[PDB]
């Protein structure tokens, strides 16, 4: 357990061996979830990068948040991809929240507290519980097989994960700075593991 | 009767068989009306879509609100079309109010509480009372014959219908969030019928 | 006498025979004046139109306010024209005030409470008193000879006329909505005459 | 002495013989000064014009503020010119303050209370005391030889001149409209002389 | 010791021999530092210029802050360069803070109180203590060998240097004018040496 309030992981330069591993107390498979986080990078105009890699032994992309240059945000659960197009890209810290529900397949994508339209993806699916969560790298296998061209170079922090779907009002308090209690991943109670060239410094965003 | 406050219909993906059917207790033909609603979609840059389809046995487009790509808003009553051009299109939730009067033919179109100029359309017409109201699809016949390329993909809600013309001051309270009583269709007392892949989730707009 | 507060004239569709005739209790010829009004139309990008036509038996353009497409506002007194160029045109309600002085020829043109530079026009002239004032059409003769391509299609209201020149401080209150006592044309005590396809509905602007 | 508060000089139309002559009680030559004023004109997109002409028997451009079309602001003291480039030109009232110091050659140029970078001009010079100050025309000789193509057409006022350099804090109060005491030219105690077609009317700016 | 509060150095015109030399009480080599300053110039659109030149006998570019036209900000420590690209350049006063850490190589770059992403540079380096600090010129040798095309023409002031890395909260107060205490270079206690055509005048920014 570590209180990571006001701190953030920083990946200074592109690398093949830098990443942090988040550990989750999972026991039941997920029928829905919600992931929120902050990050800041200039790469969005040069190439793409991995933002949040959640892998399983049977599926290297169990749930992945990815930025594809010139296209926008890429959101894939269970190997199937959906896109949230973004034309104008301005370099600044950004806050994303994204949720998925099995019973309906609806996926919500919030960017800086403002919601994007709702789309479908993997209706009826069930996400694996025994996962490997990695920041700063894209997983091709369980916790391994990283591509350096998918590295994240910059700051990442404030990651929080639930096992249900957050309502608009809850998403607002999360972005606005209100008190929320995650039940999967908690920034204020993080069990993590550092590997490679990564540092912990005060966060740049408010 | 269903109180749909803070809830909205969501059509996740393009489809040919998804729609909700609103039921109206009409007895006299309409000599004027006013229709208001919220909706949110990214389609406006890809194609056009149906926003509100009100059909009669003799006229498949008794009153229709439609978005034509690259042109703007399309408003047709009794088969006759009038346009409200829109050059710049920004993706976000939008609130539309539109009214029509027979004695004058004047049509008003409000977008996010700001009015567009007044135009003429079907002066002296009389709208049919035995209608079929459909959301998420365009009607070519009484409650049927849907085109998939006219589907609405996204959120729609807060639909309310009167049988007279609302004054500017009245429209304001509806947009600003005040307490009003619709007299044709009431979001707070909706008799509807769901069909296909459609869901009811908390609304995204305030 | 009619109190026209909060009401406005609407010319829904293009026509050749629609207009209202304002009646003025004039006795002395005008050595200066000031005219203010609201209007709202989309025509500004399609063609030109007449906003306020003040005609005399000897001069069909005794004082005329006109929008010439691609050029801007046209202001002519006694047959002589002056232009206030406008490059960017955005469709929305607009408030114009315009004054003329004989002793100096100075003309002011205020748009939405913001003034344009001062220009000269017909120094020493004297405007006729026995006039015909028409809204929605352009006069080629005393109260007649309308051209349909000069029609005004939209809303017009809040027209008020003085027989002297209004100061900046006064113009401000008129735009902001303060109490003024006109002595030629008074919206709150209007003697007018309707003709053709014209209607009276609540005003759209605040 | 005349208090010209809230009133302004207006040059309605282009002319060769319209101008006002400001009279200054000078006795010592100027080793530094500061000039502030308001003005409003549409010419900036058509041609250039003279804003403030201070001439001597030996030097027709002892200190001149000039707008050169497509280039920006032109500032010349003692016959030597320096430029403050301006790319985008928007038509509205503008407030300029400009100062010069001999010991350093530093010139400051403030536009609407915001400063431009500092530049050099005529270090060690000494400005003549027996000058002719003219508004609305450009001087080629002592109080004469006007070029009509250099006329200023519009409003000008609030001109005030010191014999020292105003600090940033002081410039702010001058722009905001606070109590300042000029010791060369004072709007509230102006000894001037009108000639030609020029008028005194209330100012358009606040 | 000199208190330079509210004052700033001015380099009026391009020159080869104008510069101020800041003197620092250094004894130990720097394992990290942070530099903050204000500056204002129009050159950014014409050519590049030196902002802050810190040279050693063995390295003419021990730490240099430089603006390269059409590219953005150039930041080099120990001869190795890293870039913070800037596409749009608007002329106005600007406040920059920049820090470097040896243990991590992380460099932060704050512009007008807003941070750019974190990058790596010269991890494990050690900056020399016996340095020559120059403003307004670029050093090719210890305190000499200036290129005129690298001159800074405009205002510079409020320069402050620490020997550690400032946190986001500290950078904020420094931008706003907080009670910060530098321990290398202090604007409120500057031991400097002036040379050439440079002047000390009140600062232009707030
Ligand atoms: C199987 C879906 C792959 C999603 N994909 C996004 C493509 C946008 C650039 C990331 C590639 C993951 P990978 O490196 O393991 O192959
Ligand atoms: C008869 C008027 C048709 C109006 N129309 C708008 C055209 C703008 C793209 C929608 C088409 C209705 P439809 O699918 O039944 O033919
Ligand atoms: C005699 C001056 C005419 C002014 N004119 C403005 C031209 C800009 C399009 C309106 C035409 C008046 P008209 O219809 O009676 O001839
Ligand atoms: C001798 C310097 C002349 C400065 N000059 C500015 C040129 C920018 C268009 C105004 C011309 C003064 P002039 O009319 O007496 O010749
Ligand atoms: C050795 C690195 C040089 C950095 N450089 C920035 C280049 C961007 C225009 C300034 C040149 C220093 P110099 O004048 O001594 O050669
Ligand atoms: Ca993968
Ligand atoms: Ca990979
Ligand atoms: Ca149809
Ligand atoms: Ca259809
Ligand atoms: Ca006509
Ligand atoms: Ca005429
Ligand atoms: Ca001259
Ligand atoms: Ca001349
Ligand atoms: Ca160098
Ligand atoms: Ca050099």
């Amino acid at each position: 357990q570590t209180d990571m309030s006001r701190k953030a992981f920083v990946f200074p330069k592109e690398s093949d061996t830098s990443y942090v591993s988040l550990k989750a107390p999972l026991t039941k498979p997920l029928k829905a979830f919600t992931v929120c986080l902050h990050f800041y990078t200039e790469l969005s105009s040069t190439r793409g990068y991995s933002i949040f890699s959640y892998a399983t032994k049977r599926q290297d992309n169990e749930i992945l948040i990815f930025w594809s240059k010139d296209i926008g945000y890429s959101f894939t659960v269970g190997g199937s991809e959906i896109l949230f197009e973004v034309p104008e890209v301005t370099v600044a810290p950004v806050h994303i929240c994204t949720s998925w529900e099995s019973a309906s397949g609806i996926v919500e994508f919030w960017v800086d507290g403002k919601p994007r339209v709702r789309k479908s993806l993997k209706k009826g699916y069930t996400v694996g519980a025994e996962a490997s969560i990695i920041l700063g790298q894209e997983q091709d296998s369980f916790g391994g097989n990283f591509e350096g061209s998918q590295s994240l170079v910059g700051d990442i922090g404030n990651v929080n994960m639930w096992d249900f779907v957050l309502s608009p009002d809850e998403i607002n308090t999360i972005y606005l700075g209100g008190p929320f209690s995650p039940n999967v991943l908690n920034w204020r109670a993080l069990k993590y593991e550092v590997q490679g060239e990564v540092f912990t410094k005060p966060q740049l965003w408010p």
